[PDB]
């Protein structure tokens, strides 16, 4: 085993002694738990190296400890006895930088509510923060069971093991204590990332003692970020399918996948040092070296090259980084000191966005190949990474090419990008694993939505200052990214808003969406399934953020062969004037822009006003169109029932009870006439 192996994995497995001990398997504490666990598996199954790896948990010089490495010969191994000290201490180094074993997990958005403990990758029912539930033994029990069968079966490979601890391990609390945000799955990605970037810093075991890693910018802190993206995605004609922009938006995920793994592979790291990936916008740690700074100065001059040649300045990625102190992942309490680094590497980003300078595409060759990928979309499984010029190459970004795998096909290439699920199964062994997730929901006028976070950046830096470490911003950042690529999936599949729309049979959203990811959502369909959809989504988004965060939103309704260029950027424009309220969040409703609260949309607007026209004239003789049309245009000179007039004549006087019934008159003319 490779030294850098036995640093990331011994990471990741540094405290998986928490849910053994957790469920009582053994006795004493879970470095003695999860030592013992390692071994039973090492020895059950016949991976030897699950022994050598049994030593990280148990720590987290003495002569046990000497003895101990002396006993397991780390030379069968290809390894030196002062191999394994040294990354025994470099791991309980990245830990320390990184009470009641009933505690959850404590939600992110208030440290009141927790999540029950349950396994990702299978029927992602939304686990939002509910009351203060006590885990018991006998979940543990359970949990260690499919651990162990996992374990089992995975190759002894940071790809490979990453994802089961993601399975199994996002919904454990790393520390027990009460409050506590951190999963235990973030806790074991970022103890690795920490530790390998240790490593390649050329950290020793005498640096640790030190306390040098602490004190000196030994790390990097990389963040990249594309800008141009509503031009790069929404700058088509009329001519350019739905299908065609599908494409389009799964292909700049690729791109900046292809920049991330790029940065991986060449600075030596896993995809564990990436703190997040989430809507073209990322941040990795790494090892502050003269060599990793001149990799990054030429992966970003070429992937600069690349875009710019082509499609000029329609998409720009901003990369940054910044060195930083293993004290600077972490707050010293009234240092504030990651907030700091952060706000420094924000302030570069910025600054290096300012240097930034066909029928459908403008400019095709690229837009035929988004064209195939776009009939492809229904059964692809994901993207093989290779050679740029390799065989079955469809789209390539700054570094690969990637090759499409279809669900009949065989998956090709060095990194498989494998879409939603944690589940490698199909691949080759020698591939990297890739596991990406996004929403891909797929069914007078169209609706088109655009709902986005509001005031998304002063939360992360401030907010509700709760998430200035490194690791409670990957806890952050990891639930958002399950609101936006997983939940919103269900909101589509089961909803159970329909006001307009009638309940009848429970029948998915006649709807489609576009992007999915970040904090912004871009969705097209039927005009009234959209309006409903927007504010069921908004109300999942209320009840999973406890109200922390609020969204703004745009509905437009456009003809049939309106060019989406103009779609997109009609809809921005109602989202404008929503987030142009004060307080943000709200929705413009259609295209004009009277905007309104999401609470009062759906209760005045919708259930009010609304059916109260809609129930007094359903199918009734005289037209409610002709009622309705002259009403849109005194009041018993004007002249239906007497209790039918009288409630729409003391909602038209001065309050804000007059534009919501404008806004609800409007809505029976669009549903009900032709
Ligand atoms: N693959 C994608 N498809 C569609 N939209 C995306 C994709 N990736 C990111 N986005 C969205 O695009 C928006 C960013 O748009 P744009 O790049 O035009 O401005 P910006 O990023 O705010 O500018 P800057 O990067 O300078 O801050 C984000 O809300 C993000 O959610
Ligand atoms: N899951 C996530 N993890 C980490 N960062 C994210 C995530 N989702 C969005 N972001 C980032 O948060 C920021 C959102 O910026 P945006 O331009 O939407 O403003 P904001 O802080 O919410 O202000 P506003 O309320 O106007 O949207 C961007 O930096 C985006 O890349
Ligand atoms: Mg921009
Ligand atoms: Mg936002
Ligand atoms: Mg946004």
């Amino acid at each position: 085993m490779e030294i850098d192996e036995l640093t990331a994995l011994g990471g990741l497995l540094h405290d998986i002694g928490k849910p053994v001990q957790r469920a009582g398997l053994y006795s004493g504490d879970h470095s003695t738990q999860g030592a013992r666990f390692l071994r039973d598996l090492a020895e059950n199954t016949g991976r030897a190296e699950y022994e050598l790896l049994s030593l990280f948990s148990e720590f987290h010089n003495d002569e046990l400890m000497i003895r101990r490495i002396k006993e397991l010969s780390p030379e069968r191994f290809g390894l030196t006895m002062e191999d394994v000290l040294n990354a025994l201490w470099i791991v309980y180094e990245a830990d320390n930088l990184a009470p009641q074993a009933s505690r959850p997990l404590y939600s992110v958005f208030n440290p009141g509510k927790a999540y029950p403990w349950a396994e990702l990758d299978f029927e992602k029912e939304l686990p939002v923060p509910g009351d203060v539930f006590s885990i018991r033994s006998q979940d543990y029990r359970e949990l260690v069971k499919r651990l162990w069968e996992e374990l089992s079966k995975a190759k002894l490979r940071s790809d490979r093991l990453l994802p089961v601890l993601e399975k199994y391990l996002t919904f454990v609390s790393s520390v027990t204590s009460e409050g506590n945000i951190i999963s235990l799955y973030d806790h074991m990605r970022m103890t690795s990332a920490i530790a390998l970037a240790m490593l390649r810093a050329g950290c020793t075991a005498e640096d640790v003692r030190s306390g040098r890693c602490r004190k000196e910018k030994r790390f990097l802190l990389i963040e990249g970020d594309f800008s141009g993206i509503q031009d790069f995605i929404y700058r088509v004609s009329g001519k350019g399918t739905l299908k065609y922009l599908r494409a389009r938006s799964a292909y700049l995920e690729l791109i900046g996948w292809d920049v991330v793994l790029e940065i991986l592979s060449r600075l030596g790291l896993t995809r564990a040092n990436v703190v997040f990936n989430a809507g073209g916008h990322f941040m990795i740690i790494a090892q502050n070296t003269p060599d990793a700074v001149k990799e990054l100065e030429e992966i970003r001059a070429k992937a600069v090259e690349w875009l710019y040649r082509e499609f000029e300045s329609d998409l720009y990625l901003a990369i940054e980084w910044e060195p930083v102190s293993g004290r600077e992942f972490g707050r010293e309490g009234g240092k504030n000191l990651f907030a700091e680094a952060r706000k420094r590497l924000k302030h570069k980003l910025t600054v290096r966005k300012l240097k930034r300078f066909c029928p459908v595409c403008g400019r095709c060759p690229t837009c035929n190949r988004l064209v195939s990928l776009g009939g492809n979309l229904p059964k692809l499984l994901g993207f093989g990474r290779t050679a740029k010029n390799d065989a079955g190459v469809l789209v390539e970004g700054p570094f690969s090419g990637f090759v499409p795998y279809l669900q009949g096909g065989r998956p090709v290439g060095e990194q498989i990008l494998v879409k939603n699920t944690l589940n490698p199964g199909e691949i080759p062994e020698s591939a990297q694993f890739v596991p990406y997730f996004v929403a891909d929901y797929f069914k007078a006028r169209l609706g088109v939505l655009r709902l986005d976070v509001d005031n998304l950046g002063q939360a992360f830096t401030h907010g509700f200052g709760k998430f200035n470490t490194i690791s409670r911003t990957a806890a952050f950042s990891r639930m958002l990214s399950l609101f936006f690529r997983q939940h919103i999936n269900y909101v589509l599949a089961r909803p159970k808003l329909r006001p307009i729309t009638g309940d009848d049979p429970a029948r998915p959203r006649e709807a489609t969406i576009i992007y999915s990811g970040g904090d912004d959502v871009f969705v097209v369909g039927a005009w009234d399934d959209v309006i409903e959809f927007g504010i069921e989504l908004r109300e999942r988004f209320h009840e999973f953020t406890q109200g922390k965060l609020t969204v703004s939103a745009g509905i437009g309704m456009f003809p049939d062969k309106y060019p989406i260029s103009v779609m997109a950027r009609e809809v921005g424009d109602l989202e404008d004037a929503a987030k142009s309220l004060p307080g943000k969040n709200g929705v413009a409703l259609f295209d004009r822009e009277f905007t309104f609260g999401w609470d009062e949309l759906l209760s005045k607007v919708i259930e009010e006003k609304y059916r109260h026209i809609a129930d007094y004239f359903s199918g009734n003789e005289e037209r409610g169109m002709a009622f309705i049309y002259k009403l849109l245009e005194w009041v018993y000179f004007l002249t239906p029932f007497q209790q039918f007039a009288n409630r729409l004549h003391q909602w038209f006087q001065d309050p804000t009870d007059a534009k919501q019934l404008k806004t609800a008159l409007h809505l029976y003319i669009y549903r009900t006439r032709k």
